[PDB]
C-alpha cells in the first residue's frame, strides 16, 4: 500500500508499506536538463529516507531524456519504464540492479550501446528495445 | 590468424583443428546423428590419437537443422554468425561457464527457442535472437 | 486543422467530436463492456441528436485490454499511434475497408495476434506490428 | 540444358515453361544495379519467362538496388539476405508471394512499395531495422 507521494524536482516516488520507494513520473515540464541523475533515496514530509528501488512502469515514457543514471538503490526496472524515449542515448545502469521488465527501453532507437551489470538474473531480450543496438555487452562481477 | 591442420569426422560433427592447437566445430550433419540432442564433444582427437580442445562453433555449423536440443561445452569460447539459425525445433540450449562471445544472429530465427541462459562469462553478444519470435526472456548466470 | 466540439460516452467507447463533423474514438474502457468483442459504431450521435462518423480510432484508445476481437467498421480513415497496442488477447482484426492510414506501433506486442488482412485502400503503414512476434503472415486481397 | 547463365544470373528453366533465378554472382556483374532479366532464352531460342526469384539467391552480395520484373510471381524464402547495401528494391506490379524473410537484414532499406497484386507476405517490417514505413500501390 502507498504511504505517501513524494515530488522532486521532476520526480514523483510512491512510498510503500515495505519502506521502499517507487520512482512513478518523471516530468520534463519540471526538469532542469536531459540528464536523468535519479536519486537513490527519497525523504517524507516527516525527514524519514526510503530507497528508491524500482522505477515504476512507463514512468520515463516519451520523455525528452538524453541520458539517466539508474542509481545502485534499484532492484528492478519496470514494464516501459523508458519507452518511446526517442533522445535516450546512454544509460548508466548499477551494481545491484536484478531485473529489467519486458520492453523497459521499448523504442529507444538513439540507444546504440548498452552494458547490463553482473547483478542481473533477469531482462526482456534487450536487442528488442532499439533498432541502432547492434551489440550488448555484460560486466564481469 | 591461422590455417587448418587437419578435419576430424566425429560422427555427426565436422571439426577444423587449427595450427594454433584449437578446434572449430565446422558442421552438424542431421542424416549422421544418433538423436536430435546435439552433445558437442568437449574435445576432439586427430589420426594421431593429439587431443585438441573445441574452443568454436563455427558460421552457420546447425544452420536449418532438427536438433532439439544442444549443450555448447565449457571448451567453447565463441560461437559463430548464425551458428544455430533457422532451427525450428530448438528449444533447449545449454551454455557452459567459459563462453566470452555470441557472434550475430547465432540463434536467429529459432521459432521454438522461449528462454536461454546467458553465462557469467560472456561478455558480448551481437543480437543474436533477432527474428526468434518466442524469445522473450534472457535469464543470467550468476558468477 | 480542427478543435473538439464535445465528448461522448457510448457504453465502454468515449469519442470527441471535432469541428470537421467527424469523431474519433479515444478510449475503450473494458469494465463497461458487454464482452470481449469490440464491435465499433460507424457512427456517434452527440447530445442535440446530431450522427458523425467514427473516421479514426485515437492515439491508444484500447491500449492493453482485454479485447479478443475487434471489427473497425468502413467508416474509420486512421488507425493512431499504439491504438491497439499490448492487447495480449488480441486475435481477430476486422479493418475497415476505407482504412488509409495505420500509425506507427498500432498493434505492437500483440503477442496473440497471428495473422492480419490488410484492405487495399490501405496506402502507409508505419511499424504497426513492432513486438508482435507471432504475427508472421499478413494477407491482401489482391487482383 | 536446364540451366542459363545470363551474366552474373543463374537460372533453372522447368518443364512448365517457366525459369527461376537460382544464383546471383556478384563477382561476373557489371554494376551494383541488379535489373533482373524478364526472360531467358535456351539453347533452342525457347523464352522462360521469370517467375521466381529462388531461396537465399542474392543472399550477402553486395547490390545496391534491384528491380524484380512483371514476369515475377514468387519471391521466395532469404531470396536478399543479409544484402548490407541494398536500400533500392523495385516490385512490380504482378508479384503475389513474398516468402519469409525475403530481405532478412537489408538493413540499409528504408522504404518499400508493395504492388497492390501481392496476396501474402512475411511481416515486411521484420526485414530491415531501418524501415520505419512501408507503402501500398493502388
Ligand atoms: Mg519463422
Ligand atoms: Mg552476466
Ligand atoms: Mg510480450
Amino acid at each position: 500500500v502507498v504511504e505517501s507521494t513524494v515530488q522532486v524536482g521532476p520526480y514523483t516516488f510512491e512510498i510503500w508499506f515495505d519502506g521502499t520507494a517507487t520512482l512513478t513520473r518523471y516530468d520534463e515540464s519540471l526538469a532542469g536538463s536531459t540528464y536523468a541523475d535519479i536519486p537513490a533515496s527519497v525523504t517524507d514530509e516527516n525527514g524519514q529516507e526510503y530507497p528508491v528501488t524500482v522505477i515504476g512502469e512507463k514512468a520515463f515514457e516519451e520523455t525528452n531524456i538524453t541520458g539517466v543514471t539508474v542509481p545502485d538503490s534499484v532492484i528492478s526496472i519496470g514494464r516501459l519504464a523508458f519507452a518511446y524515449c526517442n533522445s535516450l542515448s546512454d544509460v548508466k545502469l548499477s551494481e545491484n540492479l536484478i531485473y529489467i521488465n519486458e520492453l523497459a527501453f521499448a523504442s529507444c532507437d538513439a540507444l546504440k550501446e548498452i552494458t547490463i551489470p553482473a547483478s542481473v538474473e533477469k531482462m526482456d531480450n534487450p536487442f528488442r528495445w532499439s533498432n541502432a543496438l547492434d551489440t550488448v555487452y555484460m560486466e564481469g562481477m
